[PDB]
């Protein structure tokens, strides 16, 4: 327990309208860098109406096998992409299938350390984790039982990450987990089994009211653990489902915002914390979304190395945008691709986001294709909306 | 004893039955001669050769229409064919009494632009209209039998009223599997009452997928026989596996109210199906389905003996088209189809959608083993019941 941890507790189900005054000064930019990114973002939709699947859910998939996957990769890597590997798999519900998930993030990892081939975390591949996969009963059993059996689990893969120097990242789950989640970062990164090794990620969702005090959470873990913690931002793929349940459960306050453009504001909000920190921790701006981008890419100054920050994306989503934004000819920022793995049953789960992801009227995705959605309209700073 | 108890008691005890238990009486009632299997093996090759040699996530190619004339519009070219329509005004768990009434007056006025359309074709013929209790009342699936009832049910009447006014059909569709139980004592009530003698235009789903559903469709006859309404019955599979699964898991459960292996589910409809075949002077029965090899059991099972009105198949608009082009029509196997033909706009969309996408996207569906080079032939006209 502690004053940061505390933060996080007390903001669970903060009234929305209590959460945005703070965002919202946050994500304010100037006008210098308002104008620039309005620039910049009008030349990427531009690009993205120049540009343009079906449910067996081929364009999401990046091979059904790791060595499949693996040898896919090499023409996007020599253009300056990067890729994180998920083996498709979560919410495991038997002991063999949590056992069957863990040999397969297992063999993942020798796998990605191998075809890695000592470029390290930033210039090489990594692999990306969902806890629920590891653990038969992760949502419905005691979270203290839960992390407890999970943890060995989890320090024995990021043991092998360490040994080959790549990224191992948890994903994000449902609301419910975040607490147990960060509290086996916390164990990890104070673990010297793993010492001098910096690819320990995990992802915070912006739709979640808490995000900011995790982010401060972690961004002080990781300037008194020394570890440089990889921290993915993303606006959150489980919105549906949190106001499903959220609704049921007779909450007059939710653990996320209801109103979209209060996620974008967070994001934005939480983008600013995490440019002021990357000397502690990597940011990584999981988005396809072109204003968000721009946004991002003006707010982080005009020094760039590669280990400063990424950007990612989902495999099949962002490659017209990142294609405009990867390379010396565009901005020269590099982008990671989360890379799914599997056959199509391991798959379905992963689908349905992507379709409540895409089919959304709200998502970027699906306006930059509406006739009816002008270049202005996608181009607003959501500060100046709200 | 209470009315119906014996009917009634089966239900009730069918509900979370051991799965092992259920399937024996199945498995009997689902098998069919040599013969028999020959010739349905025969007809499933065919309609699966034909659908390849004659031929989207978003699902624009699930909506008929973003209102009900426009669907209507649309509807012209395939009832030239020999298909018919029932259309889904998209819409579905109410959260507010003002959503419930919305979707109500949606109904309504649909009900008045279809029956225009249908002109005097009446049940069989000419299109109908399908609706989700869950609509009408916020909160269905929260409050308790009696409220839900009380205010449900005066809703529902009318609007059978305004079809039976148009002699159209008017079909309750099946959604999860906790309330099956209010929705089959409203089915009674409605049939029972006297303000809508003379119309067989109420029709009820039935899922196949649960352990209850031969124990309902023997209440369902029974109550057609003592109502003198020949009730439609649309015999499905059932569209919220996934999502029965997980709730039987956080209920707790040691028994599901669904089945878990996928056959079985194929077992129980073609079980089913036996019995309403033989319930066809009572009943009209509706087998929904994308399966070849189901459709071919069924048109198989039900002998040479036909008639428009007998029984019809079903599809949704945007997955059955291809299958049932090979089916509908003199020169096919010259059975009708149902189009079910949801109509609205992506405000009203995500749940239908979703169900979509997870029927679409399984491994174990027809529709995806169709498109599986793992899948052979034999594998895809395989009678399911010989599995077991
Ligand atoms: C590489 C990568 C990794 C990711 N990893 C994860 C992860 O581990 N866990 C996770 O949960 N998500 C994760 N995401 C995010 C998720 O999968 C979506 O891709 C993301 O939320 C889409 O945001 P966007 O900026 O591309 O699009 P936008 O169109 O700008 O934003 C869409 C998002 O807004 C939010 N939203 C929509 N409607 C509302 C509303 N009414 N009220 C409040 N918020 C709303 C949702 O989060 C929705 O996804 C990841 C995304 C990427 C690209
Ligand atoms: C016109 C029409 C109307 C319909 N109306 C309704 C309705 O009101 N309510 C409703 O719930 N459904 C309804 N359905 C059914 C549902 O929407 C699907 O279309 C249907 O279940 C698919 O069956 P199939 O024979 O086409 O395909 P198949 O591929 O043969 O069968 C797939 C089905 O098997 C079942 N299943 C999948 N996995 C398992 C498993 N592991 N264990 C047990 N069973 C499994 C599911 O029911 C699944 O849909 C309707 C279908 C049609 C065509
Ligand atoms: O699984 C999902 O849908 C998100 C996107 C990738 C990681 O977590
Ligand atoms: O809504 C559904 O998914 C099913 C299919 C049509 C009626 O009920």
């Amino acid at each position: 327990q502690s004053t940061l941890r505390r933060a996080i507790t007390a903001a669970y189900r903060r009234p929305e309208t209590e959460c945005l005054p703070p965002l919202v000064e946050a994500a304010t930019q100037s006008k210098e860098i308002r104008d620039a990114a309005a620039s910049t973002a009008r030349k990427l939709i531009e690009a993205l109406r120049g540009k343009h699947g079906s449910m067996m859910g081929e364009q999401f998939v990046t091979g059904e096998t790791i060595r499949e996957a693996l040898k896919r990769s090499k023409e996007l890597e020599e253009k300056g992409f990067s890729y994180s590997y998920d083996m498709l798999g979560e919410a495991a519900t038997t002991a063999a299938d949590a056992e069957r998930y863990y040999r397969d993030y297992e063999s993942a990892i020798h796998a990605i350390g191998k075809a890695s081939a000592g470029r390290g975390i930033y210039e090489g591949p990594g692999i990306s984790i969902k806890l629920s996969a590891l653990h038969p009963r992760y949502s419905r059993a005691q979270a203290a039982r839960v992390m407890g059996e999970l943890l060995p689990r989890v320090k024995a893969l990021a043991l092998l990450a360490k040994n080959y120097d790549i990224g191992l990242n948890i994903d994000a789950e449902e609301a419910d987990r975040l607490e147990l989640s960060l509290d086996l970062l916390e164990v990890l990164c104070l673990d010297g089994d793993l010492s001098g090794w910096n690819g320990m990620g995990f992802v915070v969702q912006a739709y979640g009211k808490r995000c900011p005090f995790v982010l401060d959470f972690i961004i002080d873990l990781a300037r008194r653990s020394g570890r440089r913690i990889m921290v993915r931002l993303v606006k959150g793929a489980y919105w549906d489902a949190e106001i499903k349940r959220a609704q049921l459960d007779g909450l007059a306050d939710f653990p996320v915002f209801t109103r979209k453009i209060h996620t974008d504001v967070s994001y934005i909000a939480c983008a600013a914390k995490l440019l002021a920190a990357t000397d502690v921790v990597f940011p990584q701006f999981a988005t396809h979304n072109a204003q968000t981008l721009a946004a991002i890419y003006h707010m982080a100054g005009k020094d760039f190395h590669v280990g400063k920050y990424e950007f990612q994306c989902l495999h099949g989503m962002g490659e017209p945008l990142y294609e405009e934004v990867v390379g010396r000819g565009k901005l020269d920022r590099p982008c990671r691709i989360y890379a799914p793995v599997g056959t199509h049953e391991t798959l379905l789960a992963y689908l349905v986001r992507r379709l409540l992801e895409n089919g959304a009227n709200s998502s970027f995705v699906h306006r930059i294709n509406d006739p009816k959605v002008s270049i202005d309209e996608l181009i607003a700073d959501p500060v100046e909306v709200v």
